[PDB]
């Protein structure tokens, strides 16, 4: 049949199982728009207040689902706006496909052209870019973007198509690649492996098993639940892995890390074999700057790369997270010197319980004194009273990122959300949408910083008319509060960390969200009620102090180093000058 | 004397003759901003609300400025903002400057670092790329930066500086570059070519001097002047070069192009010569995506590049504007077959001031709508009964477009200001706030669609605490109209171009600005009045027809061809399949 | 300890296995080449005659190895003349770590600087490109190389360091990554998976099992033949995998493909069912130009990226060759319908033997009749009798590889060498050299063409100081035979197809290597006989026709698509202009 490029774009989003399209209209969008509007697809179309604001909702939502679910569709000078959201995906491990429809290409390389998009500069981005020169690859373009996209590691695809091809004409035999075919991700791990780590964790005094967000990706709470309770091991996580075991249990310590709870870095500290399983052990995660001192370690992965590039480990092993405890669970009795005992009778219980009281101990104490300002450890207390486990919690970056992950405890994974990979600034908000958007069931909870807030929030036209009803707290301090108070610390002054704020409540009220500020009244649990009831998307403006969090709670951090130290560097040596520095000797 | 590579940085941005810093601020920047602090471009240090909205400023600054006065200073993942703004600057032949401070040195290249900046994504786009590998290098790398921005042709260059060599010290002896000059601009024709210019534009019946930005660049206003009255001959603008000639003067056409004057397209149908000065003929302009017929042509350029790449003319010429202009008054005398005449009794007068006399008509009548919804023209009128020859007329992209450009009339260069090579939406609120901080005595209107105002009004927070009273009437119609109505014509239905507005009003007595809706009362005039009264940023909305404008209003366009028909290609011969068309053989 | 950057080089090098050196001396190389010369490694450095023939040692050596024993270290501008041989180490994964001393950091970016080489040159080609910044991290880089080279995919790593690092001096404490590690390779394949291929062979009526490179990476000889003795399934490679199965069985079917057997390739037109292992399928491999249809087949690799990126399996497999083979031969016994049969009598056997019977008199046929000009098939026939099973067969690009390939009858893996992905043509004789410094206990024979042996037999001076002695036999044409014969066929005349020869036996002679010609006499075993006893390198002048192989001999090929034909292609439409045309309309 004759069909043009861009109904065959949308087949072949359709064939390779896009569920959520975000688009922005243009003339190069077009053809694109038209044919979505006369598919399946098109009934969900998310058509963004801007291109950033989208790109990162595509990576809320496809975080939480595991693959490329989400897909974007932009007019031509558009993508310009996605470098920022797609480097959170690349490093961040989400599944994305963008399709950028540039300018006509009988057009490109004149020298005075318009909005000629350069590609090239996803490059160093993307896991695939790609460029399609004739109608006749626009199909298998399609196909191998979002192979790329849905791999080990997960990452962003970029396609982009001159529109003169969207709206040509071709004969479409075969043109649309179908039934694209996968291998199962179940990998085991060689049997002498598996008898390696049961022997390490038997011999061990105090063991941990850190978990990271692949054992989310891999399925692998109930394994990891019955491996952590037949051995009796305390169980720390990362900031992906959260929730993966239910945080509530004796065992669980929390999250390791420089914004995570001081019980799982007590942990680690006091640990003496740790089994690693789907982690990468990074920069702003395990490794905090690359200072964290691991114990040994046996880590289990599915992407060879990460496996050994900076922490080596006493054993390295490719295998999904899930099937390699299943086949430990296997191998432990019968294993020399494992014994069947309830986890609360093992001798290395007492020194975990110990360690989470202490953290549970010093959160209360937090939580502790209302009125004004606000403590975001009581706000998030707050939350939980009316917190169920389906329910997704969302930070943005700032001092305000501390307390939400430690006032977040969770029992399901893929709960909690924001720009774990990169640290940009402005994500919570359209992350928040692209959240909602995937889990329709889930009450989802925004705690942002001022700073944070002022990037996206022009989205809430999106959240009032697709009825997201996000429930956001905005921490107010009229300041980048982390900034204020690193600097205060290292110069004796702070720099361009202050700002106004608008009355957000009448931002809020003006897009026909629900409105209310406690800086008068103190009453959190109202006003969380009230948005709650309200049934809209709901904007919470809630007093806090420029200090609490990120830049100065102790959770037993030791990086990354935010404030580093310079070094005397010596000068060049030989003859050779700086430029200018001919007229210094005679002109 | 041993210095900081922040304060190196500082010194050598004073030395180059920067006037206003826009920076955002984060641990990278941190040193950059301490040492900004004890400098004289500290007090004034625009901390914008996003990366994008500051690189906008940037912008706005330095096109009215034609040099690189205003310079971006930014946080590691802030960078990653900058790529729309910087397109436009690189074919906008805008001078820009941006220092981007990367994450540590020691910890660039490991595959699980945050916030490692992939600065590679700059080379496609900015003039001048540079990463800095040495502290002994960041004073020549500055200087490299400038060189190329402030040259022929202008554009962005930006400098990634990993930021512990800010914390760094090095003795500094020479490592500035000091006393930096360049070469005289005022480039001479050769006369011979002088003089065949001067024979063609006497022989010809209905000539035309077309002058583009580079006679704004030059200084040529006087220069321009004298010539069109000497030779009694019609001037047509590009976008850009609107305003070097008073578009009150008997010989003003207007701009020729797809949003311009129909008198000017009127104009440059009927030349049989054509003198271009400072133009690059470019796609969105005189090219109208390369479908205008150029009559024969002399072409003046500084830039060699754009003289015959895709028009060829007659005689290309590389000289500076304003002194091939004083050349030609020079030899006009001696030039067999000139006479001195006044302008108003040329042979060629009464047809040029037909086509003024036409188009002026038909703007009357756009002037004439009167209701709700108002007519955009009309509120252009009212500007120009409060607008002195000094201030600035600022439009976003849309509908909206051709009446901003048709209803401005300008007296004097650079004070017409937009996107203009490359229409990215948004623009034009934070370039209105660039242009702003360049003049602060001058008056800046902007005239903005809805769908653009939603990217950067977050940007009031810098309007309203630095006290820049732009004066902004955002056009309301629920719709980016331009594709409503254009997807109507090209498909009989519309798809991804209706959203929800905010109230506008409230949005803006929610940041403190001064805010009035024209919807019931039609007074625009009244409106502006007490928007100038506020002494604040203020926010006029206007109510507007989904159609009026680009869409619908003929001005005498030819191309350029964005609703363009798709052709039917044929499928590829020989035996090579499809991906996945193995599946579609078996039987 | 205080160490120069030139010796940690050398321990980094040494530490992670490098057995060979391959490097080439300029004053940016002088560090390293004397840290070198106080090394274990200085021992064994080749200095090649060109970087590009260096580079090409570096292929063959690794490529028989399966791990980057050699490495290359050049001076500045040397690494210029690398891409070709990168490229082919890129698609043809042959791990390859290269190391480029690039000018003084110092002077990096001057505009007017010598030497400066664009690393940046090598992104789209190395799988990893590192441009060193700091000296505290060359051991770190130097890791990294090693680490992405000898992943799987293997490839080519290329690091960039500006020599004043080589020289500069640090502290060492723990600078070199020591202990570098690494998880088992024996990925095993989920049990249903390994039901379910076993459930399709007994299902077959005709199966073939399709073995190619990653059989010979894994080790699976051993398994293969087990396996496929068990079943009586007949085996058919690819070219990497030939030798993997011994070729003188009855089952050996030998190489698909269009320079392959035709027995392999009746088999593959004749089976219902394939077991495809270790193969990527590529375009001048298995899929000959995307043309070949595959009967359904399962497809098992580690490299995830190669499973269904173009031919769909019925069931694609993540694991490692060997394992999945002995999985399978321990779930055969107990597969319902399996039983234990002498593959002499199962009912697909005599179909292949007489598949194999008709190919080998064919083989035969061309190896019949002495004299001049000699068959290049007769020439192979007397290798063979000279041959033992260690041996290396090297081949050329040209008419003469389908000879080569068709004459090579192998016992034991990677025995068969040359520019397999890439077909760059002159990689023969130093891809000869670097496998013969890598087996020293080989002979090693090739085949080259005279337009090949054209690009490195400046080389020679190379053979003979290391005493490589490789049995050269040039064959002689007096042109590009396979494009002299295909461009005779396509438009009816050849052009920039002929040359002339020097005498190749006065080059061999002048270099001190053994050389005869065979014009005059025929006497091909001879020849050998005297080019072996001489313990020399070798070169054998045997004049052949124009035409023999490649782009004549039938082999049951479908593609690749040598002579494509054009199609007639629409102009474009609408009304722009082509550059120029403006003078067409009027000028
Ligand atoms: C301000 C800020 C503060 C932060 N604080 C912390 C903190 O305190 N603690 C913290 O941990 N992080 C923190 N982060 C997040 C951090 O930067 C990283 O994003 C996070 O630690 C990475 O998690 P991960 O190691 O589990 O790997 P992920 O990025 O979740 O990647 C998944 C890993 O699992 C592997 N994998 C995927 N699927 C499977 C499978 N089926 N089986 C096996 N392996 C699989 C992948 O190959 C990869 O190695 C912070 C971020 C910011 C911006
Ligand atoms: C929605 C939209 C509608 C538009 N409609 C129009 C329209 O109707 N008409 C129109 O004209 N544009 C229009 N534009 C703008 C257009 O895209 C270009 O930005 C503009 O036409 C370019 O102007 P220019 O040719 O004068 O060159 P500029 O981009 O201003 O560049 C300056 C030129 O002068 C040269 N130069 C610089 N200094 C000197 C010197 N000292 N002496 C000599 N030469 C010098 C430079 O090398 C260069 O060639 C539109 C843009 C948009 C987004
Ligand atoms: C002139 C010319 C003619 C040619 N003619 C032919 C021809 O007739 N026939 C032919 O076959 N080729 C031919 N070639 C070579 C061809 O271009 C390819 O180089 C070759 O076919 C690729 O072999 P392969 O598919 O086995 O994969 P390789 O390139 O050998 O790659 C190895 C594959 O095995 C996988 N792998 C690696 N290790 C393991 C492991 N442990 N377990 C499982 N999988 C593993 C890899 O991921 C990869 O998919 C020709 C080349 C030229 C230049
Ligand atoms: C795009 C971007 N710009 C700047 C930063 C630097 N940054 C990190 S945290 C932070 C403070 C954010 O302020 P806010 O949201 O108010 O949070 P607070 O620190 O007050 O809790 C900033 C500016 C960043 N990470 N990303
Ligand atoms: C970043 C970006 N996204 C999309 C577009 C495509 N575009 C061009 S004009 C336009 C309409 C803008 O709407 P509005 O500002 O309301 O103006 P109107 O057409 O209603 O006058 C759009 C979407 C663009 N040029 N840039
Ligand atoms: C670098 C390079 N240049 C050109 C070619 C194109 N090419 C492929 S085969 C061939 C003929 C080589 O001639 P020769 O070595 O004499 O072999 P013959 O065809 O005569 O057997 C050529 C020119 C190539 N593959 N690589
Ligand atoms: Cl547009
Ligand atoms: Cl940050
Ligand atoms: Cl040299
Ligand atoms: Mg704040
Ligand atoms: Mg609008
Ligand atoms: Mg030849």
């Amino acid at each position: 049949a004759i069909k043009r490029g861009a109904d065959l774009i949308v087949e072949a989003l359709e064939e390779y199982g896009t569920e959520q399209v975000v688009g922005f209209i243009g003339h190069t969008s077009h053809f694109v728009a038209d044919a979505f509007s006369k598919s399946h697809l098109g009934k969900r179309v998310i058509n963004p207040a801007t291109e950033l604001g989208g790109a990162w909702m595509v990576n809320g939502y496809n975080y939480v689902k595991d693959r490329s679910a989400a897909v974007g569709a932009w007019h031509c000078v558009g993508n310009l706006l996605l470098h920022a959201a797609m480097q959170e995906a690349r490093t961040g491990r989400i599944p994305a496909v963008h399709i950028g429809l540039n300018s006509d290409g009988r057009l490109a390389g004149r020298s005075e052209a318009a909005q000629q998009v350069p590609w090239q500069s996803f490059t160093p981005i993307a896991r695939s870019t790609q460029r399609v020169e004739r109608l006749d690859k626009v199909g298998e373009a399609i196909h191998e973007a979002f192979r790329v996209a849905e791999g080990h590691p997960a990452g962003p695809a970029y396609v982009d198509i001159p529109f003169d091809l969207t709206a040509d004409q071709i004969d479409d035999k075969a043109l649309v690649p179908r039934g694209a075919t996968r291998a199962k991700s179940v990998l085991h791990a060689p049997n002498e492996d598996v008898r390696e780590a049961a022997a390490q964790l038997v011999a061990a005094k105090n063991p941990v098993i850190l978990a990271g967000g692949g054992v989310a990706r891999s399925g692998g709470s109930e394994a990891l639940l019955k491996l952590a309770e037949m051995v009796g091991v305390p169980v720390v996580t990362t900031s992906t892995g959260a929730g993966v075991f239910p945080e509530t249990h004796a065992l669980a310590m929390g999250s390791a890390g420089f914004c995570g709870w001081k019980s799982a870095n007590d942990m680690m500290a006091a640990a003496d074999f740790v089994l690693v399983l789907g982690s990468r052990l990074s920069d702003w995660g395990i490794a905090q700057g690359y200072i964290t001192k691991m114990p040994k370690f046996v880590h289990v992965d599915t992407d060879p790369a990460v496996l050994g590039t900076f922490y080596f480990p006493l054993l390295s092993v490719v295998a999904d997270a899930k099937t390699f405890m299943e086949q430990l669970i296997e191998v432990l009795p019968g294993t020399s010197g494992f014994k069947a005992v309830r986890y609360q009778e093992r001798e290395n219980f007492r020194q975990a319980t110990e360690f989470r009281a202490a953290w549970d101990g010093w959160v209360r104490e937090q939580e502790s004194g209302d009125g004004m300002p606000a403590s975001m450890f009581r706000a998030m207390a707050e939350v939980r009273k009316v917190q169920r486990p389906e329910d997704i919690i969302v930070t943005d970056i700032g001092n305000h990122t501390l307390p939400m992950f430690g006032g977040a405890i969770l029992q399901r994974p893929r709960r909690l959300v924001t720009s774990m990979a990169e640290g940009i600034l402005g994500c919570g908000f359209p992350m928040a949408l692209g959240a909602q958007l995937a889990e329709p069931n889930s009450r989802v909870f925004l705690g942002t910083g001022d700073g944070a807030l002022y990037y996206h929030f022009n989205e809430f036209r999106v959240a009032v008319e697709h009825k997201l009803p996000v429930i956001t707290m905005v921490f107010t301090n009229e300041s980048y509060g982390a900034n204020w108070t690193l600097m205060n610390h290292q110069f004796g002054q702070n720099n361009w960390t202050e700002f106004m704020n608008p009355d957000w409540v009448g931002i809020a009220k003006a897009f026909g969200a629900y409105g209310e500020s406690v800086r008068e009244t103190g009453d959190i649990a109202g006003a969380l009620q009230r948005a709650i009831d309200s049934g809209k998307p709901a904007l919470i403006e809630i007093p806090v102090s420029k200090t609490q969090g990120l830049a100065s709670d102790p959770v037993g951090g030791v990086g990354p180093n935010l404030l580093l130290k310079g070094r005397e560097i010596p000068v060049d040596t030989g003859g050779s000058m700086y430029p200018g520095e001919n007229l210094l000797h005679l002109k």
